[PDB]
């Protein structure tokens, strides 16, 4: 079980990857089995015989080559391991825009002091949470405990604090808001379509924490210059790092964008952390622990 | 009982103040025993020689005269009243430049694409709460839930999630952040003071929700000016209700402010609810319980 590692280590990362295997980075692999990576190339796996499994820094898996896979090996990644970053991160992208105070403190600063923008309440409103446990949950928790009439959606039923659904539309009939945080396989991409997003109020504040993809990009353009009270507020885009691909978004007015920073790549404390998090997985792929976040290719197919 | 009214009154509230009082809002006023306002002026308060009761719409009541209302009078006010809508208000206040969403929005806008700037974490954060009780609770009991070392400020002692303290000193101590809702009497003017303000990180975020005299408007701005890092958003003014006064402020990059919009006069369901709630209340004192809210004279002297 030989170990690969696709990146850099800090210390400890390292330094309790040593009390177990054998770290390559350099010369041929063979015999490796490892893991232990970001993103990772069909050619890294060509050229690494036989691997064991494969573990993800990351949280989510849409973007791993797949077709250059062994239906056999699995992937373990990450999840909950930037959780409470990503969540507060979520409750600040909607509070900002929806609580008003990006927008006052725009007039504040222009010399308007008018109090003609109403401030909206988040006590007693339906806001919907798609994607449940890890983000979605914690997200779920707090607004619930704010007095919001929370309905989370999710695939698998079982929840808490809220309303579920199987259902995206009804989640967002009316909402006020919504925290999207699902993860991106081939039951999610383009998901959420602009006849959904129309049904929530015009008024609306849409949340995106968790891949763009998701979301049809046509329509959220499409209701954003319908509905100049609907607001779109991501840190998460189609561009996925490119940014400028997406520029025609952060030049309309209703719309709040960070460059995927919700912890992790905002945060050297939060990508520690998912690191260690990925070491003490690893680990028990070999004491014969349980695999954590094990995958599912049909998902993606 | 004649009641002295002095501006709009819902519906909803003069169908209910009519079953106990007879209204009045002019001529003669000296019979009235009544009360309800949101502001009074002495020369209200000469008219009416029997007035024995002041029900106040507002949260405070440093606004009012005090020195022309006779010793006896009896004030109560509102609090409480707008608790959870001024809570989700500091919420949004401190969520939105501490996790730096509105920073980010704007280098987003202007196409600066990098990830310079680190996303702060509120688990496990020093975070201090002037005043306790209604709004500092609501408050102090989210950040907690969120991770939050919430160190809560008070008078009287008593509470909950928190490090409770007694002196506004120790609970700003490297703090890395800070959500005023402190009352303004003769004890809390200019209480933080920029000593004060300098124990907490050169990049902490002091939320004010509660009057603006209780800082040291000079230390504020001095410190301001001296951290850059250091943020100032409020949504009250020493200006209060001018704001032109305090526009040396709206123009520092490192103050977010607001035009005293938490709730109140920032949302019309609040203000009907403050208004039926301070109808409730006079209402109780009416048919001979106790009020709520009955001001402790010497705190304002
Ligand atoms: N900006 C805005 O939109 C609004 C701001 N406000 C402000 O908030 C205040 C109401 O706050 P709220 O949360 O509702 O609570 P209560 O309404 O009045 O506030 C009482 C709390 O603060 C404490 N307190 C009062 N005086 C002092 C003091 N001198 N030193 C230390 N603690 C003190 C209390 O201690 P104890 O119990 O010992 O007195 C208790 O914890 C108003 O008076 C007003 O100034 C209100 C509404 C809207």
């Amino acid at each position: 079980m030989e170990l690969y590692v696709n990146f850099e280590l800090p210390p400890e990362a390292e330094e309790e990857l040593r009390k177990y295997f054998k770290i390559v980075r350099g010369g041929d692999l063979g015999n490796v089995e490892a893991a232990l990576v970001s993103r990772i190339t069909a050619e890294e796996l060509a050229k690494m015989p036989r691997l064991k499994f494969i573990q993800v820094v990351t949280a989510g898996l849409d973007h791993l080559p797949w077709e250059s896979i062994p239906p056999h090996v699995t992937v373990a990644g990450n999840a909950g391991s930037n959780a409470d970053a990503v969540a507060e991160f979520a409750l600040a992208l909607l509070l900002a825009p929806y609580k008003r105070i990006i927008q006052y403190g725009e007039k504040m600063k222009r010399g308007d002091y008018g109090r003609d923008v109403e401030i909206p309440l988040i006590q007693g409103e339906k806001v919907a949470v798609l994607g449940l446990g890890e983000i979605g949950t914690r997200v779920g928790k707090i607004l619930a405990a704010l007095g919001a009439q929370v309905r989370g959606f999710s695939r698998t039923p079982k929840e808490g604090p809220w309303r579920f659904t199987n259902s995206l539309e009804e989640a967002l009939r009316e909402a006020r808001a919504a925290v999207c945080a699902l993860p991106l396989n081939k039951h999610t991409r383009g998901l959420v379509k602009y006849q959904h997003l129309a049904l929530m109020a015009e008024d609306a504040v849409f949340v995106n924490v968790g891949r763009a993809e998701v979301l049809d990009r046509d329509g959220v353009l499409r209701i954003l210059k319908e509905r100049p009270q609907f607001i779109f507020a991501s840190d998460v885009w189609w561009g996925r790092n490119d940014f400028a691909k997406d520029a025609e978004f952060f030049s309309l007015p209703n719309v709040v964008a960070t460059p995927w920073v919700a912890g992790g790549y905002g945060n050297e404390r939060v990508w520690r952390q998912m690191v260690m998090e990925a070491v003490r997985n690893l680990i028990t792929y070999a004491t014969g622990g349980r695999p954590r976040n094990i995958a599912k290719r049909e998902d993606y197919i």
